[PDB]
């Protein structure tokens, strides 16, 4: 059993992203027989795909657990469905800006997660994990790992499991917002992290 | 050198209130030579007076800091005003739903906090904590406490330094708030204890 | 040409619908040679399925829009897609609060909006009316009617073109909702009904 | 009977301030034999205060009800207190960004609004105006003339009645705000007058 957890790096201006430590802190780890691959995704369209794609042929992984930093939200979202559409708020890491675009042209227009987000969303509230089901993932890098990773598992048939993991801002990503006007909501990164191995275990238990 | 810091007990429906945890765990407590002491408050008007009068004159304090629990801020808040007004927006713990009357009649409309709001921010800051400066404490029991304890300062000439601190939910009291529609912002116990303690250290190391 | 416009009646306690008027005002009204019909939906699963199909069937609308009210949303959203997926956060009127379950077995994951939602988005900023386009509609029932008419006009050939606008609560909404707690947003009735109006001048123009 | 509205040019790099346009359209109006003066202020610190008092002096107003454009926020809000103290978030328009410095040195913490601020409110409600009592008018330009205003009546014994009102930004005011992250709150021009003059016929009935 192989697990392959992805994180992404800084972007917007950010000076850290709290998934790229959590790929790292999560890599090589092992629950139960089930080892763990942690990797880390440009937050560039194009470039991450082909990140995304070698990694995943490398692996060849049972379960993939896409994680993605989501500014503003103020609990853990297990991401319900990826849709076929790239519409960038803001510009990727590479100054790229696209809008009204396909991310496979000709494939569904929406593949549902297949990881169990409605047992991982119970297992996490057990543990005193705020956590609820998005509905969209946005139209974004987040949305564009999490469908060609299902798009994947549809056409190669694996990864059996995947999904999409969304973290708010950590506590030190609100210092400097402080002054500039809003204070979003934040999570500690210990209990972003805890999360994502909550997510991995209750997979991985899933798949017999 | 002797520090006051109160808490609240469980309002609104809440099973637990943070900052009742906050005082009981600073009670007794040790920051250079200076003695820590904390009580707890009901949230009843009146009550709540009653308690803090025979507080303040049982320890005289030379600093007091009020903490309370306030539902939906994201950060750390500190109260820079109190102000002379009860208009509750629920009843208070024994159905007191105080409307438009004064906490002292003839006092002052309002005080300001005397606790060194801006380097409290500051030095939270610093700690990678993130914290604001609240313009009102609302007009609860938060403000109730806030404003007798700065009246009782410019009164009695003690607490030489009076405030409040407002903290977040904290994690576990957002659980069952996930299935009524909303997830509000949440901050660690380990993060709003500490910010107390911060507040506390910065206020004494103030007082010359 | 024939255009089909639905509002939804009454729910989730509140008195009153504003699309429910928007689907009276609009009906017998024409655009040009375009005729109009306005019709009122329940918010009922099943039930709001066969009113729809009999609607559908009856009419035979070449254009379709489906208004719908979204409580919190600040101003009009346009949404760009419906998932074949039921998930009631709340049940419907007659307590039914379907989970995890698909609205048609075996049909696609989700179909795209068929109305020209950038051009109706871009008129209405000309209108000095605001509007963004949404990627979720929720799962309850206007999801529920956005996805079965996508589905009919693929299915069927017919209505041509086919999406859903939620309006945000008009002012009157929310005087009840200040003594509660929080001010949601709002926007006028006449605001919400010319937006709509807007949106179908468009989509008719769209049709050559 | 004499009653002075005031209103803000724009700021903060709006192109326009709707209580601009407030004061403007209720200057020269009459509310039975009430005579109603309206006037436009700087947001500059100091230069504010020149044109506020030679209005006063002026005028010589029976009521003065200040209003300023309060972005962010949902519905008609009526400050319940002025603070004597100037924090600004961001500098006035002629790039002074005061902090922790008082109004008037000497004065009053802070003095309670004079308007019928409940009765104003349950008057908008009847017209299906959403409103409520804020209890911070913030440290910038419309706390800086609501004080002075509430100086003014305390010290020279008119106005006698004095109070602040803060609407949300008006829909026009949203179109390039939507492009750029988030979709703030707004309300139709014709309500946000439409509470003014409401607020002046409430106060003048409440004078006898």
């Amino acid at each position: 059993m192989k697990v392959l957890v992805t994180g992404f790096e800084p972007f917007g201006g950010e000076k850290i992203n709290p998934t790229e430590r959590i790929a790292k802190d999560l890599d090589g780890i092992k629950i139960g027989d089930a080892q763990v691959f942690g990797r880390v995704l440009p937050v560039v369209f194009g470039k991450a795909k082909e990140v995304l794609e070698k990694t995943l042929e490398e692996i060849k992984p049972d379960i993939a657990i896409h994680v993605g930093l989501a500014p503003g939200r103020s609990a853990i979202s297990i991401e319900r469905i990826a849709v076929n559409a790239i519409d960038a708020r803001i510009p990727d890491n590479e100054g790229k800006k696209i809008e009204d675009e396909p991310i496979v042209p000709g494939a569904p227009t929406a593949y549902f997660s297949t990881l169990p987000i409605k047992k991982i969303m119970k297992k996490l509230h057990e543990r005193g994990i705020p956590a609820y089901i998005s509905n969209s993932a946005g139209l974004y890098l987040s949305n564009y790992v999490m469908y060609l990773s299902l798009h994947h598992s549809a056409t190669k048939g694996y990864p059996k499991m995947s999904g999409f993991i969304h973290v708010p801002y950590i506590p030190e990503q609100i210092i400097d917002k402080i002054g500039k006007g809003q204070v979003p909501p934040s999570m500690s990164y210990e209990m972003a992290l805890e999360a994502v191995k909550v997510a991995i275990e209750v997979a991985l238990e899933e798949l017999l």
